[PDB]
């Protein structure tokens, strides 16, 4: 059993949703209206915090439609399993047009990626490949 | 046993290839010639669809050489295990020069990432870290 | 047991570090001072090579603070388990300001992602979803 726990930080926050049965990504919603000028960026608040399942992290990924239509990209950051702050998404507007975001819009996806917490060891030489 | 199934949507599509024994990424090939103006973007067609193995997704990743030499980046999107459409890659040209892409060029990589389909649960408080 | 092995390629390289107990990412440090002009990019040397654990790869991810404050993004490239070259990070400066990087600065994160080395098979049709 694995569960992503979600806390609403404000009453009208939208709990992230999985869009299809085997959607890799969980949709993240903006809690505010916002404007991104051409070739600038904006830090978008989702209104939620999360507790990621053990030995995973949450990767922020772009929505394809916003990339295609509007030139929006998202930093591929990292929501750690121990992070308890609000999820906030940095959107880069790589177009020549102002981007208008609305409260309640889907603006990114969170993917629950399996990772290794391997220890790190310094050595004088690596093996050959 | 895990297998990535690939359907050619056009007869001259190139089946994606794994480049070295433990290459994380599978090379994606353009099915068309294309031009990307400076500081603009272009949606590149690969000519294939795929069926990703269970409990994985396909992440689109940039080729390092195109980033280094030409300032190309790729959105880090998400090919879901249930997606049966053509794989199309959004390339951002963050340089001051026109980028000329050719049919048959390697233009991105697909990485088959392990993920969790955890359910999502709203709670009033998360644990402390 | 999984271990990330790290070789210093120069004596003053900094071994990458995991920042919190369940930090997804391992901090990568610059081995040089560098300057990135507005809306340009720079390939930053870390001074280390690595041996990633089996059935994983190292994904280069952006540091959130540099994205927020300075408009820095990183290509989400791929350090293969068989790669024995120096880790070098492509930083894109999507702001209007010069970015000044210093030797010893944390400039990206490496995430040890679990992946599939599935074989690739061409077929005439995929299943329906």
């Amino acid at each position: 059993d694995e569960v992503l726990l979600v806390k609403k930080l404000v009453e009208d926050a939208i709990v992230p949703t999985r869009g299809s049965k085997c959607a890799a990504g969980i949709d993240l919603y903006s809690n505010t209206n916002f404007i991104i000028q051409p070739h600038e960026r904006f830090l978008v608040s989702t209104g939620v915090s999360v507790q990621i399942p053990h030995q995973c992290y949450g990767r922020i990924a772009p929505r394809s439609s916003l990339a295609l239509k509007y030139g929006i990209d998202v930093g591929a950051g990292v929501i750690d399993e121990d992070y308890r702050g609000e999820i906030k998404v940095i959107l880069f507007n790589h177009s020549n047009e102002i981007f208008n975001g609305r409260k309640g819009d889907r603006i990114a996806q969170l993917i629950i990626e399996r990772i290794s917490y391997c220890r790190i060891s310094e050595v004088k030489e690596l093996n050959t490949t």
